[PDB]
């Protein structure tokens, strides 16, 4: 449903997020949380709806969101899921803080019109 304008924007966000510059905070968030592997056996007792930066590049790719709000909110529960099972001070809550500043700074680019 999205126009090429947005779609494009988002998909690059995406894999500038995933981009080797941001390597050194972003790889907790690349692929879908994998609990037992990660020895986080309790993640789904926190978290209700998974979601990742490569799921979130994918599902763009596929043309699954109609608009920007979509999108936004997606990777938006990327943190948000972060947040929720992570507690304060935990490196991985850093870096996902460090990584939404980073989203914030890039999505507040967004295209504000679309048009076919
Ligand atoms: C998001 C969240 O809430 N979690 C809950 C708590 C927690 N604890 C962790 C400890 C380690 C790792 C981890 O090692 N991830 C990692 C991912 C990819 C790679 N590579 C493979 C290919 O790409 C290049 C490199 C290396 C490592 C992840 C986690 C999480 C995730």
């Amino acid at each position: 449903a999205m126009g090429q304008r947005a779609m494009k924007f988002c998909q690059g966000v995406v894999r500038e997020l995933m981009s080797k510059k941001y390597a050194s905070f972003n790889y907790p968030f690349l692929e879908p949380v994998d609990p037992v592997a990660l020895n986080c056996p309790t993640y789904f007792d926190y978290v209700k709806e998974p979601m990742d930066l490569g799921t979130v590049s994918k599902k763009l790719s596929n043309w699954e969101y109609e608009n920007l709000d979509q999108a936004e909110h997606d990777i938006r529960l990327i943190f948000q899921n972060c947040y929720a099972f992570n507690p304060d001070g935990t490196i991985v809550n850093m870096m996902g803080h460090r990584l939404e500043d980073i989203f914030n700074t890039k999505w507040a680019d967004r295209p504000l019109y679309s048009d076919v």
